[PDB]
């Protein structure tokens, strides 16, 4: 009956957030990403992404970690698989570039749980978590994962975006603010037995 | 990087749905619900709720197994624990009371995933996919799981429901239609990697 998976929550205070050069997107504007979407669809097939979901809590809280870009968007750490990549070698890759410390130690990333799919249909903003009726070519396939973190990290934060800690209360119902992928983590994180050490 | 559970669908056709006497719902009303709910949570504490998920497919289009009371509320099979009672030997319980052949036979109910978890925080509808804050005595716990059906299966319908075949789409962003938990159910199956038989 305990058929639910174990996963350690560390205090939000058990973490470093230091800072490293600017991170800047590929694309320029969202013109620009589908434009680019379009052109390496037509080389080499569907987009496949990767995001990685990082929980901490306070005063036992869960709370997932979201990177702002600026005061603009709110995005999960993780990117684009270049073909033949390795869907858990190319999160711990892109989480290194990203959130990976200036000194060159590394992060232990520990990646054992797919927690969910989505699919973009056409080269625009609407992505589902399933693939829709009639269509047979998903421009983008998403897969995200639940990333176990270490009791204590030092995280490099590109100085052009803030790390939150969002709680899931704010996330719930809030597609407006996170979209709806964010905005579903509260419903995709409920399976989990959270151990707050 | 095959972090991903293996279901196998049947088609909807594999299945034959019989039917059976009705099935009365112990409360006459929301009002009555909730009356029963306070009474209880005074002698046996908070409700411990129990609903499974069962997919079909037709064309390797997944649906979900809905029961709608004539034409009103689409709810999933399942209902209360009794105290003391395993979460999965309950559902099994409840599954085979709502569903179970009239000539006796034993339907082989697999349960291996938890899918999610809902929590009530008081005498009232809304519930949440986490405890909210403040709340330190919530009314009631929901616990849903997949339920893996054989690749045939005679079920019994009782005279007052309608056994429904809802495929994603329907469900997805449709909580005026089925509420929180099953409009959500797209994104919680999204992990699952289906085949369909
Ligand atoms: C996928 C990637 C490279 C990149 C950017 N970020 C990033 C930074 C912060 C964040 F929260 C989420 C993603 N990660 N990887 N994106 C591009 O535009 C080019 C490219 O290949
Ligand atoms: C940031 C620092 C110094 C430092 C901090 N930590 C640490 C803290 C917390 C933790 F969890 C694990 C390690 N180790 N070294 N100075 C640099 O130039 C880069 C660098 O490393
Ligand atoms: C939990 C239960 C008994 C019961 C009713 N149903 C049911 C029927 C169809 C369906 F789709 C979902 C649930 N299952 N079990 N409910 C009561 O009102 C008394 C009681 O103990
Ligand atoms: C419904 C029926 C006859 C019947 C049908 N099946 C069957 C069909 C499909 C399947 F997947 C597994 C079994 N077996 N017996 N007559 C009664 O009085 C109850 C009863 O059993
Ligand atoms: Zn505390
Ligand atoms: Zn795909
Ligand atoms: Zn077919
Ligand atoms: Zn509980």
């Amino acid at each position: 009956s305990m058929l639910e998976r174990t996963i350690n929550l560390y205090p939000l205070t058990n973490y470093t957030f230091g800072t490293k050069e600017p991170l800047y997107e590929k694309d320029s504007s969202v013109a620009a990403r589908f434009q680019r979407m379009r052109e390496e669809f037509d080389k080499i097939g569907m987009r496949r992404t990767v995001e990685g979901v990082l929980i901490v809590h306070e005063h036992r809280l869960p709370h997932v970690l979201l990177l702002q870009l600026g005061t603009t968007f709110f995005k999960l750490p993780g990117g684009e698989l270049n073909p033949g990549e390795d869907e858990v070698e190319g999160l711990k890759r892109l989480m290194t570039e990203i959130l990976g410390r200036q000194d060159g130690v590394l992060q232990d990333w520990v990646i054992d749980d797919c927690i969910g799919n989505w699919w973009r249909p056409n080269f625009e903003p609407p992505q589902y978590p399933y693939i829709p009726a009639h269509i047979t070519k998903p421009k983008e396939h998403k897969k995200l994962f639940l990333v176990q973190l270490q009791e204590k990290a030092l995280f490099a934060v590109p100085k052009n975006y803030k790390l939150v800690a969002a709680p899931l209360f704010e996330l719930y119902d809030n597609a407006p603010g996170y979209g709806p992928i964010i905005s579903s983590l509260p419903q995709l994180l409920s399976r989990f037995n959270f151990i707050y050490n």
